C-alpha cells in the first residue's frame, strides 16, 4: 500500500508519542490547483518505484514555458486515493524556497497527476559524489555549510507547519540552480531494510523510530544530524562498513555515534553530535540549527 513520507501529525499530549497523523482523505480537493493534461508533454523517467514514477515534462501555461516533475501511479483504487491524500497535504502545505512545492494536478480526465518543480541537478547525495575529485563546475565548504543550511530552514518550516519527514535524508533533497537546494517526499535499495509492511531506512532512524515506531520533529532532527554527515563525508554510507543486523540495533541502543567525517569542522561536529543524543528533548530544534549553521556560514571571511 502507498503512502507519502511526508505527514502531517497533531500533537495530543507532552509525551514523544502523544501524537496521531492527519488523514486528508475526508477533505475536499481544491480545485484551483487542477491543469490540463495536454499541457503537459511528457519527456524522461526520472525514477520508478514499485506503485509508481515520477517523469520530467514541459508546462505550457502553468508559471511561458517551464520544466515540471510529474509524480504518478502504475498502470488500485487504494493507491489512487493516497495519492490524492497526499495531493490535498501539499495544497495545504503552502510553499517554501527549501521545498519541492506543488504547482498544479490532473485529477479528473485521466490518471492522477501531481506536478512539481522541476529540480535540475537532481538529488543531493549523487550530486556530492559526483563532486568528489572536484572539491576545493567546483564544490567549496561554504557550499555544503549552504547546503545544510537550506535542508535546516526546509526542516524549520515543516516543523512550523506541524510535519514530520518520515525519510530524511541526502537522497531525498533535491539540487537546482543557484545551489538551492529542496526537500522532497520520495526491495533493490539496500539503504532501506524489509520488514513486513514496512521499508525502513535504518541507518537514519532515530531510536525512538527504531524501538518503538516513534516520528516527531525530534526524530527528524536526529536524521537531520546524519544527513550533515552524509554532507560533509560528500555522501559515504552512514555508519560505513557497518552492516544492518541484530548488531547494528544493539550499536544504536548502546549509544554508538559516528566520528567527524573529513569536510567537519569540529563546531559542525559537535552540532551532529547533538542532534544524536539518545533523549529526543536534548536534541536541538530546527530554529537552533539554521542558527548555528547561518552563524557558521556568516563566517565566510
Ligand atoms: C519527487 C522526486 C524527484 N523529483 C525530481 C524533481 N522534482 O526534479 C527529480 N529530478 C531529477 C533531475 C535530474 C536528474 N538527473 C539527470 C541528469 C544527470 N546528469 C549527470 C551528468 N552530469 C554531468 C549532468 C547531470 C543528473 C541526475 C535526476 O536523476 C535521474 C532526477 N527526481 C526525483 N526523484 C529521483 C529518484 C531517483 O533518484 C534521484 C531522485
Amino acid at each position: 500500500r502507498y503512502e507519502s513520507q511526508l505527514q502531517m501529525v497533531q500533537v495530543t499530549g507532552s509525551s514523544d508519542n502523544e501524537y496521531f497523523y492527519v488523514d486528508f482523505r475526508e477533505y475536499e480537493y481544491d480545485l484551483k490547483w487542477e491543469f490540463p493534461r495536454e499541457n503537459l508533454e511528457f519527456g524522461k523517467v526520472l525514477g520508478s518505484g514499485a506503485f509508481g514514477k515520477v517523469m520530467n515534462a514541459t508546462a505550457y501555461g502553468i508559471s511561458v514555458s517551464i520544466q515540471v516533475a510529474v509524480k504518478m501511479l502504475k498502470e488500485d483504487s487504494s493507491e489512487r486515493e493516497a495519492l490524492m491524500s497526499e495531493l490535498k497535504m501539499m495544497t495545504q502545505l503552502g510553499s517554501h524556497e527549501n521545498i519541492v512545492n506543488l504547482l498544479g494536478a490532473c485529477t479528473l480526465s485521466g490518471p492522477i497527476y501531481l506536478i512539481f518543480e522541476y529540480c535540475c541537478y537532481g538529488d543531493l547525495l549523487n550530486y556530492l559524489r559526483s563532486k568528489r575529485e572536484k572539491f576545493s563546475n567546483v564544490l567549496t565548504f561554504e557550499d555544503l555549510l549552504c547546503f545544510a543550511y537550506q535542508v535546516a530552514k526546509g526542516m524549520e518550516f515543516l516543523e512550523f507547519k506541524s510535519c514530520v519527514h518520515r525519510d530524511l535524508a541526502a537522497r531525498n533533497v533535491l539540487v537546482t540552480h543557484g545551489k538551492v537546494v529542496k526537500i522532497c517526499d520520495f526491495m533493490s535499495d539496500s539503504n532501506y531494510v524489509v520488514r513486513g509492511n514496512a521499508r525502513l531506512p535504518v541507518k537514519w532512524m532515530a531510536p525512538e523510530s527504531l524501538f518503538e515506531g516513534i516520528y516527531t520533529i525530534k526524530s527528524d532532527v536526529w536524521s537531520y544530524g546524519i544527513l550533515l554527515w552524509e554532507i560533509f563525508s560528500l555522501g559515504v554510507n552512514p555508519y560505513p562498513g557497518i552492516p544492518v543486523d541484530a548488531n547494528f540495533y544493539k550499536l544504536i541502543q548502546n549509544g554508538f555515534k559516528m566520528d567527524q567525517p573529513f569536510y567537519a569542522t569540529e563546531e559542525i561536529y559537535i552540532i551532529m553530535q547533538s542532534c544524536w543524543a539518545f533523549d529526543s528533548r536534548k536534541r536541538p530544534s530546527f530554529p537552533n540549527l539554521t542558527s548555528f549553521l547561518g552563524c557558521q556560514l556568516a563566517d565566510a571571511e
